[PDB]
């Protein structure tokens, strides 16, 4: 298809990377494990935001919380409903931070998504969160020279 996987793309964990200079800090790279999660192809998401994954059952107080810590250009962890392109649900255990360059500028922001089948707690919510973000940090050593 359109939009062929780049190597960071094959990373073989969920995440995306948006660009805040283009209109509404959209997606310009998504990897292969999270088009298999959504069941888009890159081509139908570049370029979009990421709030097409919102439904109807999205607790809109958990996306205020991410929409703040965009704005403010600092992390944040979260767990939301999410939606497939079909409009199946998952429980999205989710890390957004800034990717910064050189000057310390907000170049990137970076978000990873562990798909489940539950709000988590206690160990699996730990674990979740180590995943999520030893990834967030592999990314952001992927992503510093794009
Ligand atoms: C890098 C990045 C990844 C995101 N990933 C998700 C996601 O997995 N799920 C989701 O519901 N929102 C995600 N968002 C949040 C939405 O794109 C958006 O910021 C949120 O809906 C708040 O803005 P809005 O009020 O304009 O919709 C992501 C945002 C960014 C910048
Ligand atoms: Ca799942
Ligand atoms: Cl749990």
């Amino acid at each position: 298809g359109e939009f062929l996987a780049t190597t960071l793309e094959r990373i073989e964990k969920n995440f995306v990377i948006t660009d805040p200079r283009l209109p509404d800090n959209p997606i310009i790279f998504a990897s292969d494990s999270f088009l298999q999660l959504t069941e888009y192809s890159r081509e139908e998401i570049l370029g979009r935001n990421c709030r097409f994954l919102q439904g109807p059952e999205t607790d809109r107080a958990t996306v205020r919380k991410i929409r703040d810590a965009i704005d403010n250009q600092t992390e944040v962890t979260v767990q939301l409903i999410n939606y497939t392109k079909s409009g199946k649900k998952f429980w999205n255990l989710f890390h957004l931070q800034p990717m910064r360059d050189q000057k310390g500028d907000v170049q990137y922001f970076i978000g990873v998504q562990l798909d489940g089948t539950e709000h988590v707690r206690d160990a699996a919510e730990r674990e979740g969160v180590m995943l999520i973000k030893k990834t967030a940090e592999n990314i952001d050593e992927a992503a510093k020279e794009l």
